[PDB]
């Protein structure tokens, strides 16, 4: 019935005629969500391969065809086995994808960021850290016409550097009218789970001489972009996996890590901290606006509390946190937010900060 119709239809994705393909994918895009999507897994994932070729085709890959192909791939990238095909079957696609996001004339940038964030679960995503290009202008990389970079915006030839630039400077449609790059937050979140990924975020990069994690910190207070807050929260937590890195990161004043972990758990109104404690708080936590509130999403608060808890691993870290009135902030969070997961974490932090010197 429908299964029989779709099996025949999917094969037209590799018809030699462009007109035929354009029609085939137009009809198929609707069936990529829900039980009918099994059809895209025929011939050991041949439809996925054909769709990838259609997207990358420089002549016949129109705006609509790219949008429909990516929309399919976003839906199908829930399956782990499909993500494998997207990354490993053709190594060109990942290069194509990241470079087309940083193309500020690409109208399908955001939908592509969603695809990228889904692919970041598979550890084959680490390839992004090595994807560079020879020149700033137009270039042919393994038969791919890469668009010329905006030299005014992107100073790096590294892909990961340029994606950071898009996220940090492109929020609220500031680089492109078509996109705000929000879902790159989830890309950074999932890639920083891996060792080599964490290492990008906590080390100086040449192109702008800064430690990337610092550039994301400001977005913990971005209360009109829930996706950004969630991803950045996880990236910070994942960046702190190594105890021995904690002293360096807390004390680097150019990074200025701690205040942006604390701000989302701080409130002006529902919080009584005496003035002795308040004088030890970081500058950014003192004289808070009257309307200053905690992040309303408990999942995000818990993530920040997990970061604080990580920092409590080492004695030097515990001393740093104590000296910045982290205890009173945690106490008042506990007092004023009924959530039970938040509460459990608050006690675990206090248990740690109660320790002396080993």
């Amino acid at each position: 019935g429908m299964t029989s119709q779709l099996n025949e239809l999917v094969e037209f994705l590799h018809s030699p005629q462009p007109a035929v393909r354009q029609i085939a994918i137009d009809n198929l895009v609707g069936f990529s969500a829900g039980p009918t999507s099994k059809v895209f897994k025929n011939d050991s994932y041949r439809p996925i391969k054909d769709i990838i070729k259609m997207i990358m085709d420089p002549e016949h890959g129109t705006r609509v065809i790219i949008q429909q192909g990516v929309t399919i791939l976003v839906n199908l990238s829930e399956d782990k086995l499909v993500r494998n095909i997207i990354l490993s079957d053709d190594k060109k696609f990942l290069k194509f994808l990241v470079w087309k996001i940083v193309d500020l004339t690409n109208p399908n940038a955001d939908i592509m960021c969603i695809l990228l964030s889904n692919l970041a679960k598979d550890d084959g995503i680490l390839a992004v850290l090595n994807i560079k290009r020879n020149s700033s202008g137009e270039e042919v990389d393994d038969g791919l016409k890469l668009a010329a970079l905006n030299k005014e915006v992107f100073k790096s030839l590294r892909a990961m550097d340029c994606l950071m630039d898009c996220f940090v400077k492109g929020y609220d449609k500031k680089l492109t009218k078509y996109a705000s790059f929000n879902y790159l937050a989830f890309f950074f979140a999932d890639i920083s789970r891996f060792k080599l990924g964490r290492m990008y975020f906590i080390e100086e990069q040449e192109y702008d001489g800064v430690v990337p994690i610092s550039k994301l910190l400001v977005f913990t207070e971005k209360y009109d972009a829930k996706v950004r807050r969630e991803g950045v929260a996880s990236t910070i937590k994942n960046s702190l996996f190594d105890s021995e890195t904690h002293e360096r990161l807390l004390k680097d004043e150019k990074i200025n890590l701690l205040p942006y972990i604390l701000l989302p758990i701080a409130s002006a109104k529902d919080s009584e901290i005496d003035e002795e404690d308040m004088f030890n708080l970081p500058d950014e936590l003192q004289l808070l606006p009257e309307d200053k509130e905690r992040d309303p999403i408990p999942a995000i608060i818990c993530c920040h509390l997990e970061s604080i808890l990580l920092l409590c691993t080492t004695h030097a870290g515990r001393e740093y946190l104590r000296d910045k009135s982290v205890y009173p902030l945690v106490r008042e969070l506990h007092k004023n937010v009924e959530n039970e997961d938040i509460g459990e974490l608050c006690y675990r932090i206090v248990n740690m900060l109660m320790r002396g010197e080993p």
